């Protein structure tokens, strides 16, 4: 009982925006401090005062895109607030004993863009903000004559202005953001986008706050009353396994949270289908993207830990989620141009844990990594019957997605969802012309929560794959359970 | 410079509902009287009233459904008016050059139409000026096999088990000569007017709401928000109209910017079909609900001297090319549309046959009909394309192509080209075959852009063998004729 | 009814008994309408309770409801009231409670309120208090 693919070698169906493989790091936790901003005269080794083993691990993983600063935080943020002599800036400390001192602000945060090769993505205060603020704002960053706002940033050590296109107008203002209705949004949306101007030669991608989950009547007002003001519209999305108040662990659960989670997280095909198709018939030739800039698991967090810091641990059941998501998110590329898995560093679904100047790459972490030859890359036509799982045959036993690179090579990604046997795969690749050979990778488990502590951070890695064979033009390949495997196909 | 297709005959899209191929007939001008109904002492031959030159062409092209008695006439015809003895039918004669509605085509004339072609009836009933009774009473009438003052009537009648009937159009056009209705107030008729057309006996209705004229967006919104939950269709109404309304043009005799404007008016078929399609998938994303195109079809000013009100029109090789593009367009979004109706059937608009006394001629309409019924109810299959450009300013494809496989296994590629100065290369790769593969062809073209058929000369246009084309391996390569339709049929092993 | 009061058509159940509309679905149930307006007066008559009929909306017409509040209440010269005396019972009844159709979201024509709301203010206005009657409309 093998699942079956055909690939269409030859056949491209769209590009894979590169900024699909998206971040996101809010002002919360450690997500911002001690995950990323250490201090210059920290004694964790670190550039311009940003943490080097996170640097170089994100490099590694070509991370395409940042968004700063929220989350809920972006619609209490006054940005006047992260500029200026670092040692002047507000400070603010809660006992019930939360600090925020404003050292990482926007010239930290272009920075750290800089340093990454990452593009930028603001979002702006319409919440608790003025329009004239978030206009200064965007002045600040990009205007390079004469102004109030230009010369400060001047003063403040930044010469030439930066460029920036992604600007959220406002973020989860239907919530934290101001609990607004639709209509009233819409309105708000457009008043301020009016003042955000492009200076110099930067061109703004306006983005728009779209839904939570499948409020559809916030995208059809949106798009109804707004479209023709907005570049890019987003959408929010968490997998969380059980009931609000008490959602489950990330580790130790049970094997019914296993598939709970993952149908939970394909339900991201269904939102994503069903939002698209009302931006479709308002903007029938696809011009406004998708933006699904908060997604990834949301567990309770871990034992002892403040609630309130959203500190999970993350195992292989959180790499497979990754993984099927991104599949979600390479189907729907003729509209989805962005996502943003929540968040970076020490919060929620995140990539990298610190403790200290000690690090750890989370599955997840391999998961973006292992996928990063589909940034950019044109996906192929693909086909597929494939083996059910789970208890009812409720869920797909594999996903597959196929690319091909900017050098012709093609990739392959292969997930199995079942966490107690192999998933046997027949892959029949048409329309080459050469012969191929092929290597692979796999990232797997033998447990099924099998996580990355910080006395052993390398528990799950990626591993090479040898376990299938190539004759002629059918790759018959046997995956591990629990795994995330990706081929590299090279022709000639 | 070939245009180039790949077909993946090893990948099945859809189906191709068999009622796309459907036809719609009126009580207009000489549709039914002449066209179909003769009357049983009708010198032309006729079986029970129904001359046979007319039923034999049908059958052989298959006809699975047909729609009566409107259009127009729907909403304001009742139904009792065309039921029982001849003699007592209500008549109708208008002098202003002079109209006749004798009614001798009722109800039970319509079944045995048919029965005899072996087509599936399509009625619409009339909310306009009707009532939700009479129009309850006209189901009951037709299909209960119990006792009641209706199934008694019929079985007086002369039909003593009822019919089964399908597809049953709660009102038509709606939005215009069916009362002149807010979308709104049109669901809520809706809603009524459905509620007491009952299911007896073993009889499932497929009750179809009144669609959309042309581009009304709102209309298929305000339906499928305010009454999908109680329609198992909605239709949606299109005509291809080369000139402005008061000066359309005329079938024959016309420009070449005419040509180009008349397919390129037609091709607006598929914009159409998408954008509202698009609204039902937002109420409706699992595609319960048909999408029934049940009027489209070439309308041009009538034959010089005829009266305008009988809406005569000849019938070209360009009417061929917008019915195979146009047929194309539904395959392409089989998913959704699974009917559609070209106007009319006879004598009227874009029709496949034309009458004069008892002569008649086949269209080229007709003869794309026949050669694309081997579509009908055909699994539709993977196909991509990138084709040669044509027209004024490259404003068209060159080439429409759709693939399908029969029930027997054997594929069937159909070919338009929408060029009438040149023909057209197409390089078909197949993958997915097993065996080998052979092939014949058929094709329909002329030497005339205006090119018709006659009652003196009814076979200038007509279908002919096709050997233009060679299939080494599996590339299959065509040079198809100018302005013509054709028909590959490939059989495997 | 019920919903059976809005496929309901009053002058099916009066005139001579055995002349009355006859129904029947084998898929066993029989409704010769031997029980009609006369019967379910003489009911409440015998059992010394208040009539309270529901008219239908949903399938019915605006006149057919009026003509039957005429039929069972007018004490002069009509059509319905001659009527009603022909079929035996020569002075009118009275009646308070008068439903302006029944189930009408539902079985009586699958209706939004604010389409019930207007086709019950456009019934209701033709349904008339004759000699003494009053009625006691009620809307659905
Ligand atoms: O990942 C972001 C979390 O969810 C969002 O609602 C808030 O910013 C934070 O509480
Ligand atoms: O197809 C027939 C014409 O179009 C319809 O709109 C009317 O019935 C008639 O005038
Ligand atoms: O008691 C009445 C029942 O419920 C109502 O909905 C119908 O009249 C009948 O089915």
């Amino acid at each position: 009982v093998a699942s079956r693919v055909v690939v269409n070698a030859d056949r491209v169906k769209g590009t894979i925006n590169r900024n699909i493989y998206g971040h996101f790091s809010e002002h919360l936790g450690r997500c911002i401090y001690e995950g990323l901003w250490v201090g210059e005269d920290s004694p964790i080794p670190n550039t311009n005062g940003i943490r080097n083993d996170v640097l170089e691990a994100l490099k590694q993983m070509k991370i395409p895109v940042l968004h700063w600063p929220g989350g809920c935080f972006a619609d209490e943020y006054h940005w006047k607030d992260g500029v200026g002599p670092r040692e002047k800036r507000k400070r603010m400390v809660n006992t019930h004993g939360v600090i925020e001192n404003n050292h990482f602000g926007t010239h930290e945060f272009m920075m750290l863009c800089e340093l990454l090769g990452c593009e930028p993505y603001i979002s702006g205060n319409v919440g608790s903000g003025t329009v004239q603020e978030m206009s200064e704002w965007v002045e600040y960053i990009t205007f390079d004559g004469e102004s109030p706002m230009a010369n400060w940033r001047r003063e403040n050590g930044r010469e030439k202005p930066w460029r920036i296109k992604y600007w959220g107008v406002g973020n989860e203002n239907w919530g934290c953001g101001g609990n607004m209705r639709a209509e009233y949004y819409a309105d708000l949306y457009r008043q301020f986008q009016t003042y955000l101007r492009n200076y110099g030669d930067n061109k703004l991608h306006k983005i728009a706050c779209g839904a939570w989950t499948a409020d559809y009547h916030w995208t059809e007002v949106l798009m109804k009353q707004a479209a023709p003001f907005m570049h890019g519209l987003s959408l929010h999305y968490y997998t969380v396994p059980g009931p609000w108040e008490k959602k489950g662990p990330a580790t130790g659960f049970t094997t019914d949270e296993w598939w709970v989670t993952l149908k939970k997280a394909l339900f991201m095909d269904e939102l994503v289908t069903k939002h698209s198709a009302i931006m479709d018939v308002y903007d029938p030739d696809k011009r406004i993207d998708l933006i699904v800039d908060e997604w990834g698991t949301w567990y309770d967090v871990e034992p002892g830990t403040n609630p309130g810091f959203l500190y999970q641990q993350n195992s292989i059941r959180d790499a497979l989620v990754a993984g099927a998501t991104l599949h979600i998110f390479h189907r729907h590329c003729d509209r989805v141009r962005m996502a943003n898995i929540a968040q970076l560093v020490n919060v929620m679904q995140s990539v990298i844990l610190t403790e200290g100047e000690r690090m750890l790459l989370t599955p997840t972490y391999h998961v973006f990594n292992m996928f990063k030859v589909h940034q950019d890359a044109e996906l192929l036509d693909t086909w597929e019957s494939v083996e059910r799982t789970g208890p009812e045959g409720e869920l797909p036993k594999v996903s597959v997605s196929a690319s091909r690179a900017a050098d012709g090579k093609i990739h392959i990604s292969l997930c199995n969802l079942d966490f107690e046997t192999g998933a046997s795969v027949d892959i029949e690749l048409r329309g080459l012309n050469g012969g191929v050979s092929a290597t692979g990778t796999t990232l797997t488990s033998g447990r099924i929560d099998g996580h990355n502590t910080f006395d052993e951070p390398e528990r799950v890695k990626p591993a090479p794959f040898r376990d299938f064979k190539l004759e002629g033009g059918h790759l018959n390949a046997s995956l591990p359970p629990m795994s995330v495997t990706v081929l590299e196909l090279t022709a000639g």
